[PDB]
C-alpha cells in the first residue's frame, strides 16, 4: 500500500527474455499455424467467432514497440493464440495438436525462465 512495497523483483531483462522465448517459438516446427494473422477474407467462420484473434508476427511487433507494459500481458497473448487455436480447431487434426504442443513448449520456457 502507499509506501509499503515488497522486495523490487528485477525486470530489467525481462523483454530480452521475452523475445529469447518468442523466438524459440517462431522457429519450433509447428509454429506455421501461428506465424502470420489468420486470413479473415479466407476463412470462414474466423472473424465472427475469435473476437481477439493473435499471432506470433503481431506479438512480435507489439513486443518490439514498446506495446507490452509488463511480462505477464506479454504472455496473455501468447495464451490468447492457443486459446484461439482451441476454439476454433478440434483436438484430433494437425492444428488442433500444433496449439497443444506449442502451448506445452511456452509454459516449460515460461516456467524455468522466470519461476525456477
Ligand atoms: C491457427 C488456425 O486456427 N488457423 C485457422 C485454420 C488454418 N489453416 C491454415 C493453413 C495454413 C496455415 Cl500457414 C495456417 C492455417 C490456419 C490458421
Amino acid at each position: 500500500s502507499m509506501s509499503v512495497k515488497k522486495p523490487k523483483r528485477d525486470d530489467s531483462k525481462d523483454l530480452a527474455l521475452c523475445s529469447m522465448i518468442l523466438t524459440e517459438m517462431e522457429t519450433h516446427e509447428d509454429a506455421w499455424p501461428f506465424l502470420l494473422p489468420v486470413n479473415l477474407k479466407l476463412v470462414p467462420g474466423y472473424k465472427k467467432v475469435i473476437k481477439k484473434p493473435m499471432d506470433f508476427s503481431t506479438i512480435r511487433e507489439k513486443l518490439s514497440s514498446g506495446q507490452y507494459p509488463n511480462l505477464e500481458t506479454f504472455a496473455l497473448d501468447v495464451r490468447l493464440v492457443f486459446d484461439n487455436c482451441e476454439t476454433f480447431n478440434e483436438d484430433d487434426s494437425d492444428i488442433g495438436r500444433a496449439g497443444h504442443n506449442m502451448r506445452k513448449y511456452f509454459e516449460k520456457k515460461w516456467t524455468d525462465t522466470f519461476k525456477v
